[PDB]
């Protein structure tokens, strides 16, 4: 669970931001969600909404869902699971979380080797098989109420 309202999410990998890029054109394609840089990250308070018992998840006013493995916001409206489970990882920090698609059951991931602009990937999650269980970095995001 995630307590509703807006919030800055980085990646842990590498801090970076996680949204969208100040460019994009002028089309209702799916954007891409992506790592950003330091630079070009603006406007990227995220807004969580509950949905039953997940959640919906805003960038610059789209909800997010997964398409063919990675990360979009859907413009147009067409695109199918759009409800997130959110949970804390406390074992990692306080504001840790993962991100696990409620239908699919395939989670936000950022590769270690992930470049800037570089796409967030949607793949089951793996993790250690320790109480509790600890998580890749390319797993876990800092979710930071504004």
């Amino acid at each position: 669970s995630i307590k509703p309202g807006t919030y800055e999410v980085t990646s842990k990998v590498n801090g970076l931001h996680v949204g969208r890029p100040l460019a994009e054109d002028r089309s209702l394609l799916p954007k891409r969600i992506r790592v950003l840089p330091e630079d070009n990250n603006s406007g990227n308070s995220w807004v969580v909404e509950k949905d039953d018992d997940a959640y919906i998840l805003y960038c610059k006013g789209a909800p997010v869902a997964p398409q063919e493995g990675k990360l979009f916001a859907d413009l147009l409206g067409n695109m199918e699971d759009k409800k997130w489970i959110v949970t804390h990882q406390p074992q990692h920090g306080e504001n840790v979380f993962t991100v696990v698609n409620a239908s699919t059951e395939h989670g936000w991931v950022v590769p270690a080797d992930a470049e800037e602009l570089q796409q967030v990937e949607v793949r089951p999650l793996i993790a250690a098989p320790s109480y509790p269980p600890r998580y890749p970095a390319t797993e876990l995001f800092t979710f930071t109420q504004v």
